[PDB]
């Protein structure tokens, strides 16, 4: 069938490409302009495939959609949009528009985690399960009904980007094609959002990942891993921005060490820098370890290098 792709990010290339290898032509890519000189992989194989590429700065302006962009979309002749990790917003006359309307790919288990930060939710709230769905766009926000969903287990020490690339990547790819194959062979359910269960956060940004530390410890481990790579969980540490990353739970075997002190303003106490990383106190006495940490426009530096 027509689609167009309006999205962005690896993994929107990928699911352009498996459409695309699945016989399904793609008659265009709506995606975000350049930013730093760098194009957006979605429209880096587009262009190499002769595939139009579109990059809209906006696609509404004072609460109206602009014409003249809308036209450009409607052209294309799409029977299906496909919206792999759009950071857009869209008009409901673009998300209508197709014979079959849009589909949109979400990285949790809906009605759990509507918003843009999903998978950084999933694991601050230490979810045990996790995973994807693809759902069809209604006007409002990760609220449409549900065409499949698939899940996996969050381990307990993941972080976004392990359980990014073990499962929410290569199997979100792997749902949208047969989501898309649903569709065109003319089966693909609706199921209604079930109300129970719902729940939506904010967007993490660096500004909003700050460290709360007046938490126990397994909390501020779900913080910082849920953060972790992006937009990474910070406290201020003698004076500057450091980022954390790499966190595990401790218990137990202590105190070897021996331990050189790290004041942490805020700390329930100081800190610990060891060997095997920086050792961090929550609220209730408990311990976690970080292995990496972060300076400002700052490459990664082991915990355990810290006064170093």
């Amino acid at each position: 069938m027509k689609i167009a792709v309006i999205g962005q990010s690896l993994f929107g290339q990928e699911v352009y490409k498996e459409l695309k290898n699945e016989g399904h032509m793609i008659v265009g890519v709506f995606t975000i302009p350049d930013k730093d000189g760098k194009v957006d992989p979605l429209a880096i194989e587009a262009e190499k495939d002769g595939v139009p590429v579109f990059k809209f700065p906006r696609w509404r302006l004072k609460g109206k959609a602009i014409t003249e962009v809308v036209d450009q979309y409607k052209a294309v002749g799409a029977e299906l949009n496909v919206l792999p990790f759009c950071s857009q917003f869209i008009p409901m006359e673009v998300i209508d528009h197709p014979k079959h309307g849009s589909i949109i790919y979400h990285p949790s288990l809906l009605p759990r985690h509507r918003g843009a930060s999903a998978i950084n939710w999933t694991l601050i709230h230490g979810d045990k399960k996790g995973g994807f769905t693809v759902f069809w766009a209604d006007d409002g926000l990760d609220t449409g009904p549900i065409l499949l969903q698939r899940e996996c287990d969050v381990e307990p020490n993941d972080n976004v980007n392990s359980i990014y690339k073990r499962f929410l990547f290569p199997e979100g790819v792997k749902g949208m094609v047969e989501a898309v194959r649903l569709i065109a062979t003319g089966k693909a359910p609706r199921i209604k959002q079930p109300e129970e269960g719902a729940t939506a956060e904010c967007i993490q940004k660096k500004e909003n990942s700050k460290i709360d530390w007046n938490q126990p410890a397994e909390a501020i481990h779900n913080w910082i891993r849920g953060n972790d790579r992006v937009p990474g969980a910070w406290a201020e540490i003698d004076g500057k921005s450091v980022s954390f990353y790499g966190s595990t739970l401790l218990e137990n075997d202590h105190f070897s060490s021996n331990g050189q002190p790290l004041e942490i303003p805020g700390a329930s106490r100081a800190a610990l820098v060891t060997k095997n990383g920086l050792v961090l106190f929550g609220n209730d006495g408990k311990m976690l370890l970080v292995k990496n940490l972060q300076f400002e426009d700052g490459k990664m530096i082991p915990g355990s290098q810290y006064f170093k």
